[PDB]
């Protein structure tokens, strides 16, 4: 009803269409990435560094790191907007790695059409410090984009990627997408 074709555009990329959204995979450093959005993966304060998070809010920079500890002690959240700092983006979208991860992609989704906006970047959010299992993330990401498309959701969102810090976890995103194909 909804999934294309998975191959490999350039060395080392996976990809293939869920409805209107191209779903990219990809092992590699997520702050070297070009996107209107990334997302951190941290703690339920916004405030972790270790792991992804480490390489997010020590590239992104310390104006960063106290937009989001001025926004934990405002109210309670389930996630965060800050800012891109110095990463190639024009918003951070912080989830807390311990939380469903259906529900934190399906609020990123949102929060892009709000803003208009093309480009995601995304790690494989929980699999860091909460040590949430690769198979059932990778199931939940993949279910959030299809859910998303279903209810005709898709309008400026165009391009979705997972970068993953490790090879072996890139291979569990590549088993699903295959066991989902057209
Ligand atoms: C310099 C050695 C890399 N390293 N070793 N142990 N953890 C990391 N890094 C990360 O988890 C990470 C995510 C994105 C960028 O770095
Ligand atoms: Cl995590
Ligand atoms: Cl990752």
């Amino acid at each position: 009803m909804f999934y294309g074709t998975v191959s490999s555009p350039d060395s080392g990329v996976y990809e293939m269409k869920i409805g209107s959204i191209i779903f990219q995979v990809a092992s590699g450093d997520i702050t070297k990435e070009e996107a209107d959005v990334i997302v951190n993966s941290t703690s339920n304060s916004f405030n972790l560094k270790a792991g992804v998070s480490k390489a997010i809010l020590e590239c992104a920079g310390q104006n960063v790191e106290r937009e989001c500890s001025q926004q934990a002690q405002q109210r309670k959240n389930d996630y965060i907007i800050t800012g891109g700092g110095f990463l190639r983006c024009k918003n951070i979208i912080h989830v807390i790695g311990g939380n469903d991860v259906k529900s934190s992609v399906s609020s990123v989704l949102q929060e892009c059409e709000k803003k208009n906006y093309s480009s995601i970047c995304l790690p494989a959010i929980g699999t860091g410090n909460a040590k949430q299992h690769p198979d059932k993330v990778a199931e939940a990401i993949i279910d959030a984009i299809e859910d998303f498309v279903q209810k005709g959701s898709a309008q400026s969102v165009k391009k979705v990627k997972v970068v993953i810090f490790l090879p072996q976890v890139l291979d569990v995103f590549y088993a699903n997408m295959k066991k989902r194909e057209g």
